[PDB]
């Protein structure tokens, strides 16, 4: 007896493609690698309960290739399989609402992802790929599983792998519209004189070396090619936020002087992030856990500040 069911294949879970599948053959024999809500069903034969359901496939024809690129803005061949593999895990995570924000209950070393997600909800940022637009909208509403699996896929991290918050924000910023952001800097060495520099996009909102936006405005010391120590300071800034980063160090966070921050405790090989947000007081969100304090000191690695337009008074 020949037996078939109708199913739909997709790469973006919006555009559906009608298929008829033989129940005597595996999905892999018929579609190549195949996934059902993240589960790998390549080696599985169709079940009666599968009729009418949507399965993800790899982009193996030109129509799927165009749909996949338009939705995800990547042509990495392993992207979809990495996204599905992550999703099969992230759909089992818990996304509690903590002080009004979507967080993530700790699992699989996902603290870096929770603090990135909490941070995104406090800064003005729009994603360009529709996949990130759609999943971030759901994540804000509390259903963050697709968004978290997408972050992992875009950052080329697997579930359980130790991640860096600054690196993760850099990847997400790459897929965001920061084209309006502009940064002017000035560097003065007493032997080589001055050199001004202009930065755009992601490089205009991120800085590595100091956590303090004020010290960045007043000036910081850096090496020069002559061996002398030059000074770098901020001349002009156009952006809705800025991100200041440094190797973790004991740092004091004062209520009302920043938006949010990341704390990192541990070592290079493994550790733990927490999130600090300045609202009516200072709240520390550690996954599902919440505590408060009026003052905060701890090993901070990233701090986020609000911005609109800033111009220096330094002559
Ligand atoms: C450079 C040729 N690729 C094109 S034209 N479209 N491909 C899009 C795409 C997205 C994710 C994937 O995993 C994948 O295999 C493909
Ligand atoms: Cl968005
Ligand atoms: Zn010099």
């Amino acid at each position: 007896e020949v037996r078939t069911i109708k199913v739909f294949t997709t790469v973006d879970n919006i555009n559906l493609h009608t298929q008829v599948v033989d129940m005597s053959m595996t999905y892999g024999q018929q579609f190549g690698p195949t996934y059902l809500d993240g589960a790998d069903v390549t080696k599985i034969k169709p079940h009666n309960s599968h009729e009418g359901k949507t399965f993800y496939v790899l982009p193996n024809d030109d129509t799927l290739r165009v749909e996949a690129f338009e939705y995800y803005h990547t042509t990495d061949p392993s992207f979809l399989g990495r996204y599905m593999s992550a999703l099969n895990h992230t759909k089992k995570w818990k996304y509690p609402q903590v002080n009004g924000l979507t967080s993530i209950k700790w699992a699989d070393n996902n603290c870096y992802l929770a603090t990135a997600l909490l941070t995104l909800q406090q800064i003005e940022l729009k994603f360009n790929p529709p996949a990130l637009q759609d999943a971030y909208y759901r994540a804000r509403a509390g259903e963050a599983a697709n968004f978290c699996a997408l972050i992992l896929a875009y950052c080329n991290k697997t579930v359980g792998e130790l991640g860096d918050v600054r690196e993760t924000m850099s990847y997400l910023f790459q897929h965001a519209n920061l084209d309006s952001c502009k940064r002017v800097l000035n560097v003065v060495c007493k032997t080589c004189g001055q050199q001004q520099t202009t930065l755009k996009g992601v490089e205009a909102v991120m800085y590595m070396g100091t956590l303090s936006y004020e010290q960045f405005k007043k000036g910081v010391q850096i090496p020069c090619t002559c061996g002398k120590q030059a000074t770098k300071y901020l001349v002009q800034q156009e952006s809705p936020f800025v991100m200041m980063s440094a190797p973790p160090a004991q740092y004091e966070l004062k209520h009302g002087t920043f938006t949010c921050a990341s704390e990192y405790t541990g070592n290079y090989q493994c550790g733990h992030y927490k999130h600090i947000t300045s609202k009516e007081t200072l709240y520390c969100i550690d996954g599902a856990l919440l505590t408060k304090s009026s003052e905060y000191k701890g090993p901070i690695t990233d701090v986020f500040y609000k911005e609109n337009s800033y111009t220096t008074t330094i002559k």
